[PDB]
């Protein structure tokens, strides 16, 4: 038994008092975590052509955009305690929350606009005391919400047919059963983040790189990634957003819904269009990716690849795998050619106010990069067509619904053969186009 419930009767008002007792005994661990992406935001990351540091912080995206000037609505998913804008101490122990991953009462909630702190009202004396392993439901505070269809709320206790490594009446595996962690490295490659292993937790450390009586299925496995065959859907049991255009934003026309109760308008954000049961797109990936970084020039004319899998046929590093794929339309400098990072959030922000000028040069007076670079919002937008390429790694389906022959070969269509660099289905034509 640990001293927990005898050191932590509080009373407690905020999340730091927490954490400042925390730190009485476990300074290392605040320390040691303090070092990683989930507490700085920040990642390297080798482009095609450069190296850079990227991680949340620094990255664009077609959903949010980006969290420069909006901090107090997104680090309600961040492991701290107030990070509202850029003067955020990243140096400060009592700022990490040690609550979001370890509560086992199911209770403890960050405040979706609070910049990290906790719920009002929340007991965390009680939360405190009973800290303990995370479970699929810790992780997923922050990662079932807002994207990823692969991990949804249903991650908490799924089933068989949702993901057979989490399914809870069988293998029943928490996240860090594959995602190991040591000294609070939580182990795996975001895309675009390698060495030499693809995947460092991959399919390969308990599963034989050979694993069927097929042969022919183990033939493909030097050109085809585990993940392709055997996550055939995502957004198994929810919609996830598929198009994000914000260039409608802004009307008094009706706020319209789905199917499935989804809107698909919304004067805040423009429109969306939502899917379930997702096919993946395939494509050739090597371990790098490549992403647009504030700044960067664009072209209007074409759509932008806010990210994308590097690799292709000749690639003996690059193999076939899934991802899931969002697109939208979102604001530009009409005369610097570049994406804009706008205030959507707080006072000035597009969601009060509905005035993209404001929203443009609030967010990019707020952006550190633009600043940096002396980048000044020129007074004239518009907005541009994206693509956003994200893995798919979870909801590894039961064996008999993996993909099969025929839903690549003959009249399959999972694989678009020359987009992939193939002349035609390499099954009706053995002449042209192989792997390595
Ligand atoms: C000393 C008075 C402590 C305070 C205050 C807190 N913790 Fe603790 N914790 C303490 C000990 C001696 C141990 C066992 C360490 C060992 O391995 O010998 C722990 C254990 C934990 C764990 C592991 C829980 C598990 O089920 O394995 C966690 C996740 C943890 N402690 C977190 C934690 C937090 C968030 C605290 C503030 C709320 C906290 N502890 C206070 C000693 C002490
Ligand atoms: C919200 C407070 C989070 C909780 C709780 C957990 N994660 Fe997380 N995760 C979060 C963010 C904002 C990010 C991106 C960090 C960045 O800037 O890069 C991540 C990232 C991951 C990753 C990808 C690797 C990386 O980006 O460095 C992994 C593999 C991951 N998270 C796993 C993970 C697990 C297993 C969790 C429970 C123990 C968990 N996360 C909690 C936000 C949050
Ligand atoms: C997720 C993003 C985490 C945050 C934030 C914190 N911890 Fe953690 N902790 C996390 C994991 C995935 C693990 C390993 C769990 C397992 O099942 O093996 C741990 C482990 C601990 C432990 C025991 C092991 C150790 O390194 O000593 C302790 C004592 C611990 N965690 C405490 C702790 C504290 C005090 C935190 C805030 C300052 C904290 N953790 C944050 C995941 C995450
Ligand atoms: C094995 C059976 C896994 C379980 C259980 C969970 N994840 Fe995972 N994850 C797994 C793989 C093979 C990968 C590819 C990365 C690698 O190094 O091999 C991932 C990746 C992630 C990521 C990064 C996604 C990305 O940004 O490209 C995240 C954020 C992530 N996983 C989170 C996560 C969570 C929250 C889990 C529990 C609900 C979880 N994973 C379980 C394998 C496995
Ligand atoms: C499609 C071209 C595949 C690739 C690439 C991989 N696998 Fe597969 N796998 C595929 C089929 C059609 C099936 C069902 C047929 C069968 O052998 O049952 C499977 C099955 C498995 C299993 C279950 C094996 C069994 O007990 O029968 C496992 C454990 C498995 N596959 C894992 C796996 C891994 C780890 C892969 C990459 C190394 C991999 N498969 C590639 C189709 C395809
Ligand atoms: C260990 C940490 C694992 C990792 C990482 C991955 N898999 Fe797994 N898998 C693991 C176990 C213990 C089992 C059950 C095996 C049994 O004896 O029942 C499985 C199961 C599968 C299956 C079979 C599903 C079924 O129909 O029963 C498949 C097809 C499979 N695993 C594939 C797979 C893939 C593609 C992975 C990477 C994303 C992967 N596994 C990771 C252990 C672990
Ligand atoms: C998609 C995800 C596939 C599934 C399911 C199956 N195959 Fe496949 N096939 C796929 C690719 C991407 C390739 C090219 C591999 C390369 O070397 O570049 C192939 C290739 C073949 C071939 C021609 C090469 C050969 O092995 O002689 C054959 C005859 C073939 N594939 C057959 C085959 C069978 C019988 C499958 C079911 C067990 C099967 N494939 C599944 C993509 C996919
Ligand atoms: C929890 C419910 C979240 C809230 C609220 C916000 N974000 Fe997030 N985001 C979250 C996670 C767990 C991750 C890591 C994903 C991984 O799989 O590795 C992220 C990542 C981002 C990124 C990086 C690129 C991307 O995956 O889209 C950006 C640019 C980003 N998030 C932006 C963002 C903004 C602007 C938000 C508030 C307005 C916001 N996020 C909130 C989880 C959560």
């Amino acid at each position: 038994a640990n001293p927990h419930k005898d050191v932590l009767k509080g009373p407690f008002t905020t999340g730091s008092e927490v954490t400042t007792q925390c730190l009485t005994c476990h300074e290392e661990q605040a320390t040691d975590m303090m070092k990683t992406s989930h507490w700085t935001w920040e990642l390297e990351q080798k482009l095609p052509d450069r190296t850079v540091v990227r991680g949340k912080k620094n990255s664009i995206n077609n959903f949010c955009v980006a969290i420069s000037s909006n901090e107090p609505r997104c680090t309600s998913c961040h492991a701290g305690y107030g990070w509202k804008d850029n003067t955020f101490d990243f140096k400060d122990k009592t700022k990490v929350d040690c609550l979001i991953c370890h509560d086992t009462t199911g209770t403890y909630v960050k405040d979706p606009a609070g910049a990290g702190e906790p719920m009002a009202k929340l007991d965390l004396a009680k939360i405190a005391q009973n800290v303990g392993a995370p479970v699929r439901d810790n992780c997923g505070s922050c990662h079932f919400y807002g994207k990823h269809g692969d991990l949804d709320s249903s991650m908490a206790y799924p089933d068989k047919a949702t993901d057979v490594h989490m399914d809870s009446d069988g293998n029943n595996f928490q996240c860090q059963n594959c995602h190991t962690t040591e000294k609070h490295q939580i182990s795996g490659n975001a895309m675009g983040v390698s060495p030499g292993g693809i995947d460092h937790i991959g399919c390969e450390n308990c599963h034989d790189s050979a694993p069927h009586s097929n042969k022919k299925l183990n033939t493909h496995t030097a050109t085809v990634a585990c993940q392709t065959c055997h996550i055939p859907f995502f957004a198994k049991n929810e919609p996830t957003k598929m198009q994000w255009d914000w260039s409608t934003a802004g009307d008094d026309k009706p706020e319209t819904v789905d199917q499935y109760g989804k809107h698909t308008y919304q004067k805040k954000k423009g429109n969306f269009v939502w899917e379930k049961m997702v096919k993946p797109q395939y494509a050739w990936y090597n371990g790098t990716a490549n992403a647009y970084m504030a700044g960067d020039k664009m072209d209007s004319n074409v759509v932008t690849k806010l990210t994308y899998p590097m690799g292709d046929i000749n690639d003996a590093k690059a193999k076939i795998y899934p991802f899931k794929v969002h697109t939208g339309k979102q604001i530009y400098d009409k005369k610097l050619n570049i994406f804009i990072t706008p205030k959507t959030y707080g006072k000035g922000g597009y969601w009060s106010e509905f005035d993209w000028n404001l929203a443009a040069k609030l967010g990019m007076e707020a952006n550190p990069t633009m600043l940096e670079k002396g980048i000044k919002y020129s007074g004239e937008y518009d907005f541009a067509a994206t693509e956003m390429w994200w893995r798919i790694n979870h909801m590894v389906s039961p064996k008999e619904q993996a993909l099969n022959c025929n839903d690549c070969h003959n009249k399959g269509t999972r694989l678009d053969w020359q987009a992939l660099g193939y002349q035609g289905d390499p099954m009706k034509n053995k002449q042209g186009p192989k792997h390595k």
